[PDB]
């Protein structure tokens, strides 16, 4: 009679396997799909019309989401072949069907190591495990993460892993297995880079670039020039010491004229970016804050895509606070003053105020007010505190570091013959913890282990843009292991993000980061020998980080013993930590990004033209089994800017639990970095969020910053 209102309903019932069936409840998809109309229609449209529809209802129970998901990548799966060496060979022979060229989308390497290992590597695969992302996730994948044949997805995401593993561990099969069975876990990711190209030809693997500006030149400044538009060929984010460069009104001797100053060059540089976009480039442009020019510079931006750092002597901060002058400087008449820091560099800026080789006189103050009315605008410069970057770097023996990246976690040497490079990958924080609410350590480290020696082969497969960059990573092999779900492992362990259980788990979760990279860098040295540049550095001398922020670590790892391993050894690579911003990976994985606090308990993601409102998952089901969720209550924290704070109904440990960052204070979060620091031997992405903007208490947040110790006093200003 009718009816088969079921039948489809069965089909969604049947990927419901492990959902909290309380709240999922498939005959609602139904209900949408359904109004499936058609006589023409098949087996194709509802399931991407259910998983549509199951994604919506993300908003009444986190499973749906994970439904959506399963729809989506069971439709996925039904629309690719299962063999892995099968897909890496279709890759292989493209032929680009309209320039006639055979266009291979891997490398021809990768697919010889593939086809000489199928039974092994095909067989690896758990293809279950492409049901473990959510929908969004997945979606993100999907349009960017997948290789396509005719506009038709072709990978898998196991696929895609694989042969991300394979492309870093070539005729290692072993680790190339065990990298899959991480990564296809979750345990961790590599950046997108690494995930995008590992594998192919042209594998360019690395994140981002630095660059100091070659000489005071049109000769220097266009070699520079050049550079950045080479690395923006190759997925390159790039940071450029911009300092050297003479000021306004300056004399060229060559021409009897005046120079123009960093404004005018730098609307070449942010033209360039514009236009090597692979066809979104952008440079962060550093520049001292004794620069002639830094008004201008801080009243620009009020150059699109460049994004502007002050790169901080702690002098100016003291002249500030103090309430003394400051003089601005030219560096072609004051010479020097950015390949020198801290006492030397105080001592020679000294120097040249009594030689009255000065430029401009202004209150330290105007420019301080200058900088956070700047901040206010465009939430930029980023402040970054040049003494505090060289004094803790383990890097110093090279020189004066001049910049930082685009993202403000790399504090890496450059140089006229070098150029420094981010090889990157982040660790899943919210996966160690145990369904017992207690933080497994001993994994966290056997994970670290293995990333520290995926990247050090990163840093010998890469492809380098130019031979500056591939000079300098070869040199020093810095690498950078981030995080991502910190947020995350808090909520899982019923921590409040400014609690002392969360400060403590803090300060242990990166000592044991760092503890395991230094052991696997070691264990690297012991079988390769130490990078070229290592005796000199603070590491040769028994100097670790936390040394260089006079700071005792907990109880929890055996320090001395590693120290000894060290002392024999050395290590591998000059650096190790740098907590990046984590945007796409921790989308893909669903983890909240970074070190960062969720920003709101509530929050959208488009899908091509589709928008879903999320509700923080951890929330969400705390509210659904305390029988407080409905729809008037999520329009509520709507209302109150994803805040749950003013809700009278939900009881106050959840209130302390889902705090945003907003309503989270901003001095705990610096000094939480700060804590975490010490084991950091570069430096994290820190935004501030301030709800409204107020000049006094953001001079008092940079002040505490500063004091603190921090490398990163502020990434980004938020203001909302
Ligand atoms: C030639 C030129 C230089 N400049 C700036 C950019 C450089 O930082 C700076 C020096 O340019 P240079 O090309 O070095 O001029 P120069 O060879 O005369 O060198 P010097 O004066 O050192 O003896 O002048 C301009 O702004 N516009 C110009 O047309
Ligand atoms: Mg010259």
């Amino acid at each position: 009679e009718r009816v088969m209102f079921d039948k489809i309903t069965s089909r969604i019932q049947k990927l419901c396997y492990g959902l909290n069936m309380d709240f999922v409840d498939p005959a609602q998809i139904t209900m949408k799909v359904i109004q499936g109309l058609y006589s023409g229609v098949t087996t194709v449209e509802l399931d991407t019309l259910a998983a549509e529809t199951a994604a919506t209802l993300t908003t009444k129970h986190p499973d749906y989401a994970i439904l959506a998901a399963r729809i989506a990548v069971s439709n996925l799966h039904k629309e690719t072949k299962k063999v892995f060496s099968d897909v890496m060979e279709d890759l292989y022979n493209y032929i680009n069907p309209h320039n006639g060229k055979h266009s291979p989308m891997v490398a021809k390497s990768t697919l010889d190591i593939v086809l000489a290992n199928k039974d092994r590597l095909n067989s690896a695969i758990i293809y279950d495990r492409d049901f473990s992302y959510n929908y969004f996730g997945f979606k993100t994948l999907e349009r960017s993460y997948l290789l396509k044949i005719n506009g038709k997805v072709a990978e898998r995401p196991q696929h895609m892993l694989m042969r991300v593993s394979v492309g870093i561990h070539k005729e290692d099969i072993d680790a190339a297995i065990e990298t899959y069975n991480l990564l296809s876990e979750r345990w961790f990711t590599h950046a997108s880079p690494t995930l995008f190209n590992a594998g192919t030809n042209r594998p360019q693997l690395s994140s981002c670039f630095l660059l100091s500006m070659k000489d005071d030149s049109i000769e220097g400044i266009y070699d520079t020039l050049k550079q950045c538009a080479l690395i923006s060929k190759s997925a390159g984010g790039i940071g450029v010491a911009v300092s050297c460069i003479r000021a306004t009104g300056s004399y060229i001797a060559g021409t009897n004229g005046n120079s123009n100053g960093l404004v005018p060059m730098l609307r070449v540089y942010n033209n360039t970016a514009r236009y090597v976009d692979q066809g979104p480039g952008a440079f962060a442009i550093y520049l001292e804050p004794w620069h002639l020019d830094i008004f201008e510079f801080l009243d620009l931006k009020k150059a699109r895509d460049l994004f502007f750092a002050l790169w901080i002597p702690d002098l100016f901060m003291k002249r500030v606070e103090t309430n003394q002058d400051w003089s601005l400087m030219c560096p072609n008449e004051c010479p020097g003053l950015d390949e020198v820091w801290g006492e030397e560099f105080e001592k020679l800026y000294a120097s040249y105020e009594k030689q009255g080789r000065v430029r401009k006189v202004v209150k330290a103050q105007q420019l301080w007010y200058a900088i956070i009315e700047s901040q206010t605008e465009t939430g930029t410069p980023y402040m970054l505190y040049k003494d505090s970057c060289n004094r803790k770097s383990n890097q110093q023996n090279l020189g004066t570091i001049k910049c930082s990246n685009l993202c403000t976690e790399i504090v890496e040497y450059t140089s006229k013959d070098e150029v420094a490079v981010c090889n990157l990958a982040s660790l899943a924080l919210n996966m160690y913890v145990t369904s017992e609410h207690t933080y497994d350590f001993k994994k966290l480290a056997e994970v670290t282990k293995v990333v520290v020696r995926n990247l050090n082969k990163i840093i010998d497969i890469n492809y380098y843009p130019v031979p500056e960059a591939c000079l300098s990573n070869k040199r020093h092999r810095p690498i950078g292991i981030g995080v991502q779900g910190l947020a995350d492992a808090f909520i899982l362990m019923r921590y409040p993000f400014e609690s002392a259980e969360a400060q403590l788990l803090n300060k242990q979760i990166f000592e044991t980061i760092y503890y395991g990279a230094l052991e696997a860098s070691c264990d690297l040295a012991k079988e390769q020998g130490p990078y070229e540049t290592y005796e000199g550095s603070p590491v040769s001398k028994g100097i670790l980080q936390y040394d260089m922020w006079n700071v005792t670590p907990t109880d929890l790892w055996d320090w001395k013993v590693l120290k000894e391993k060290i002392a024999k050894y050395g290590i591998r690579n000059s650096l190790l930590i740098a907590p990046m911003p984590t945007a796409s990976t921790a989308q893909i994985l669903g983890n909240n990004e970074s070190i960062e606090p969720y920003t709101s308990n509530i929050y959208t993601r488009r899908v091509l033209s589709g928008e879903f409102q999320i509700v923080n998952p951890h929330l969400l089901k705390d509210l659904t089994e305390r029988g407080l969720w409905h729809e008037e209550m999520k329009n509520q924290i709507i209302a109150c800017n994803g805040s749950i704070q003013s809700i009278p109904e939900i009881p106050d440990d959840l209130k302390q639990l889902y705090k945003t960052v907003w309503e989270i204070s901003q001095k705990t979060v610096l000094k939480m970095a700060a804590e975490r620091g010490a084991f950091i031997d570069q430096s994290q992405s820190l935004n501030i969020h301030i709800a409204e903007p107020n000049y006094g208490k953001l001079t008092s947040m940079h002040f505490y910053g500063w004091k603190q110790g921090l490398k990163t006093g502020m990434y980004y200003l938020r203001t909302r």
